[PDB]
């Protein structure tokens, strides 16, 4: 048994879109007041929406952790004989930013993206040593500023620094690193059954499997070599352009 | 104010490396009992390590959520006039797995990797549609089983399915999507200052800035074209290998009498 208050993370803004909890399998008689009542224990709600005919509703909570608690506690709970379906409503307004200068901080990224509309969170992604990857993410309070940000940065050249290095803005690709692929959600097809016939094993040298797997390892090596060759060519091209343009900087 | 118990997520293993906290700036007089005492409120710890001379230690809590709570509550707390530094311990035994068949589940990936040693968690990564990406991760309880898995899968061909599609095992690249790049950790060099001179803005068509930024957009387009050319080379090579291996399957089978 334990008590806490304010499960907010340092630097986490309140009532973010990450705290948007979709609610499914609600009774048809559901009122907006009864819907709010269900989540009473998770503090003051926000962005309450209910589709009475469809039996689903959008709610939002103070922090990501309260939304995870509400989901953990309430998912499967029985309301008017039906088990509730509780999940998160996927961040439409999320963006992945690339081609960031190493001097761009979380603060500068937020400052820049705020030109498009209100920013919930902006993060410059760092590696294990704590050095900038050149990638970051920007989450807006609403979808119209994120679309504005996406469209304007795609057509025009958005610069964060003095050097005209344009920022690459793409929608954030949503991936689940928690639930993944459970056996219960996986269909037991005749292909599943044929592929799982042979257990996990090391391919034995000399065998047909080993020969095929050696060829696949060699193909993976060629892919790695070619991809590294592309990374190298991109660097040679950037070094030969910035050596021409800094000279051409004296044309007009 | 709110009450809960067992902040464990569905299918989350207890006391994993994801529950491990690094604790720094501890008093030199710190005893192992006093260290445990500090975290009393977060339930029973499994794993307690303290380096008294260096003023740091490790503690492992039951769930990821309890470790987040302990960190949120205790980071910066004053002990014998010094503020405590509490951070998640970087996972020392996490691996990224690639070239997974679409029929590989979290359970099969765990089952497979457990051959190398105890697995804390194994996840088959899925997209927004809930379809397999072909990528996954495996976190071991300790570094020796992770190294064994890395070495053995690199030299040999580890297969998870009937079809001899080998699994690609690499150390998991550690990236922080929470703290990122704070201004306080960023050095205020001449270059930082020179780069921050001009504010964020749209490059105006016709200008020198726009011409340079258009050339950078064209370089990003060359990267896309080259990477698509690699994808094409790989499809052609895979088609070639498959034909050759159907012929080699017949050869292998016909050798046996």
């Amino acid at each position: 048994t334990i008590d806490i208050k304010s499960f907010l993370k340092p630097g986490e803004k309140t009532y973010t879109q990450r705290c948007r909890l979709f609610v499914g399998n609600l009774p048809t008689d559901i009122t907006e007041e009864d819907f709010k009542r269900l989540f009473e224990r998770y503090g003051e709600p926000s962005e309450v929406f209910i589709n009475r005919d469809r039996g689903f509703g959008f709610i939002r909570l103070e922090s990501r952790t309260l939304a995870e608690i509400a989901k953990a506690e309430l998912d499967g709970t029985i309301l008017k004989s039906r088990p509730l379906r509780i999940r998160f409503a996927t961040h439409g307004a999320a963006l992945t930013v690339k081609n960031l200068s190493p001097v761009v901080s979380n603060e500068l990224l937020e400052q820049a993206f705020s030109q498009f509309g209100p920013v919930e969170k902006a993060v410059v992604v760092v590696d294990d040593r704590g050095r900038a990857t050149g990638k970051g993410f920007v989450e807006f309070a609403a979808k119209p500023p994120a679309r504005k940000a996406l469209e304007r940065c795609g057509d025009g050249a958005f610069l964060l620094t003095t050097t005209p290095r344009p920022v690459i803005v793409e929608p954030m690709e949503q991936f689940d690193d928690e639930d993944g692929l459970p056996e219960k959600l996986m269909q037991k097809t005749q292909q599943y059954h044929k592929e799982r016939e042979q257990p996990p094993r090391f391919a034995q040298p000399g065998t047909f499997e080993f020969e095929y797997a050696s060829r696949w390892k060699a193909l993976d090596e060629m892919e790695k070599q070619q991809r590294e060759q592309v990374d190298r060519n991109i660097r040679e091209a950037k070094e030969k352009l910035e050596a021409e343009m800094e000279a051409a900087r004296h044309e007009h």
